[PDB]
């Protein structure tokens, strides 16, 4: 009755609003059409939403890096294909690939998800209706994405830090913080200097604590080289940490 | 060679970053689809942001009205068509009408538009090859907007003022302030205790002054009727007004 695995693949005609002052598609809108893609992929393998809503879990983003090889533009038809790699006892695994009409890997993406329990509010081993699908063959998977970066344990402790609140457009029909949420205070963040005169060529994402409707976070950034920087979002009060990432510029 | 008059038409299939936290499609992913389908629509005309900057002159948005009859959900697939209705000296009146698959109409708009010149830094007569473009024949124009609303003139006096900045994000590919912006900052300006239980029914937008990157803005309603709110977006230095709005809820 269902096919053994499946390739999520969306053809996309990028509108004017998803690019950004300079003509580039811009990175939260790509990462919404990811999260979009890749919720489609997980209901076609009955590990959607909504199929874990109505079991007492939940997904949980804990790693994203998002390499953007070329910038798409307004009116550009891009490709985008998402599907898990693998799958372990925790966590999956799941690619993202974008292609031009041209062929061009335009950009990619590495991901990785946890499942949370609703009754224990905490991580679980990955049910097993879940541990056994089987991830589509004859896709070539992207290089593995360490689970804990070095730039977790970077210290922010002179970095300035700018207060922002969680709002009702943050929040998403899941009726959670959209992930992408975080990225796009993080880049409101960025030296004006930077954003003027270079692109983003990777981010990546290292999420840690959950937000709520409300919560007012810090957001700082450390320069760690010539062409990157360290990011970090975390609740005011508590002081812990939402998300870390290191950007990439060229 | 092109067609005397042009309906712009395209079909739209609703991703679930665009729908709330209550699952209806946002105001905002609308207007900017909006903002979108009219951008096409005018190219076609030949009187495109592209074609006018060529000439040495812009687009400004005036006023603004949206009727939302239903919200379209997750998933539901729209139809948005738009065309000018009536061109005058000064102005283009332009119809949004957005259907289900059932032949509902969702939502519809209308909206004001005038030429500035970048000259003179000003509002000028529509030039003569704005004027003479011919609206389409058989579709049935909206009501008429009011170019001065009463509402205009309502004083915001004792109403709490909310400080919000603009952002890079908030910059479009035409390097101006998205108006859809402005909306979105209203929206978060909301009382949590109306967002939690009622839904737009109409929002009437009057833009005024121009903002940048960077300039700090002032939020404020001020509670009209037991369904109607007005708005408030001025600049905090110069106290110039940027947006003026009614919106109406049920
Ligand atoms: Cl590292
Ligand atoms: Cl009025």
């Amino acid at each position: 009755s269902n096919a053994m695995a499946f390739i999520q693949t969306d053809t996309f005609t990028l509108r004017g609003y998803e690019c950004d002052a300079f003509g580039r598609m811009s990175i939260p809108a790509l990462m919404n059409l990811m999260q979009e893609s890749a919720n489609r992929n997980a209901i076609d393998y009955g590990i959607g939403i909504a199929d874990l809503a109505q079991k007492g879990v939940g997904w949980m983003l804990m790693r994203f890096c998002l390499r953007i090889h070329q910038y798409p533009r307004y009116g550009d038809t891009i490709q985008l294909m998402t599907y898990p790699t693998t799958v372990d006892k925790y966590f999956i695994h799941r690619d993202f690939r974008v292609l031009a009409t041209d062929g061009t890997l335009l950009a990619d993406a590495r991901s990785t998800w946890l499942v949370f329990s609703m009754e224990k509010r905490s991580m679980v081993p990955l049910p097993d209706f879940i541990r056994q699908l089987s991830p589509p063959a004859n896709v070539d998977p992207l290089p593995a994405l360490p689970l804990k970066p070095d730039f977790q344990t970077a210290s922010f402790a002179t970095a300035a830090s700018k207060s922002v609140q969680v709002g009702w457009l943050n929040i998403d029909q899941n009726q959670h913080v959209n992930n992408v949420a975080y990225v796009q205070w993080l880049l409101e963040g960025v030296d004006s200097e930077i954003v003027q005169t270079r692109e983003i060529a990777e981010i990546d994402l290292v999420y840690r604590t959950e937000s709520h409707w409300h919560d007012w976070l810090s957001v700082q950034s450390v320069t760690e080289t010539d062409n990157s920087v360290l990011h970090r979002i975390s609740q005011t009060e508590s002081g812990k940490d939402v998300l870390l990432a290191r950007s990439r510029w060229r």
